């Protein structure tokens, strides 16, 4: 199991533009196109991202390309963020993937906001962080996904993802 497989399980693969859980236009493996209500705007972002007139539909290969760019981007945003970097560096391989997952999902800004949980992770206080992480809109809006990520941080194994 690795980050790619992990996020593939959490995001699915869709070849036509769709609305994510917050109602935003997305495509592929969780690639947000725009927060804008306009399908046209979505359509425009997609063509620009792909480099072709897509008509709101992409191929598997194209989906995968956006996915690789997105994972890379998530890693670099962490490394560049002053609040994220130290946490990431203190963690083992499996827990690093849980941090990337959150960043991919909510952005570096969103995650950097979890001050208290970050601190507990940095201290290696797994159960306590797990409890803190759960007290969030994140956990209340997407509880299944959140539980998988949280379990990953608590246990440091891929158990939550095996079977999927
Ligand atoms: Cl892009
Ligand atoms: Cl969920």
């Amino acid at each position: 199991m690795n980050i790619f497989e992990m996020l593939r399980i959490d995001n699915g693969l869709r070849l036509k533009i769709y609305k994510d859980t917050e109602g935003y236009y997305t495509i592929g493996i969780g690639h947000l196109l725009t927060k804008s209500p306009s399908l046209n705007a979505a359509k425009s972002e997609l063509d620009k991202a792909i480099g072709r007139n897509t008509n709101g539909v992409i191929t598997k290969d194209e989906a995968e390309k956006l996915f690789n760019q997105d994972v890379d981007a998530a890693v670099r945003g962490i490394l560049r963020n002053a609040k994220l970097k130290p946490v990431y560096d203190s963690l083992d391989a499996v827990r690093r993937a849980a941090l990337i997952n959150m960043v991919f999902q909510m952005g570096e800004t969103g995650v950097a906001g979890f001050t208290n949980s970050l601190r507990m992770l940095q201290q290696k206080r797994w159960d306590e962080a797990a409890v803190n992480l759960a007290k969030s809109r994140w956990y209340n809006q997407t509880p299944n996904r959140a539980k998988r990520v949280i379990t990953t941080f608590r246990t440091g194994t891929w158990d939550a993802y095996k079977n999927l």
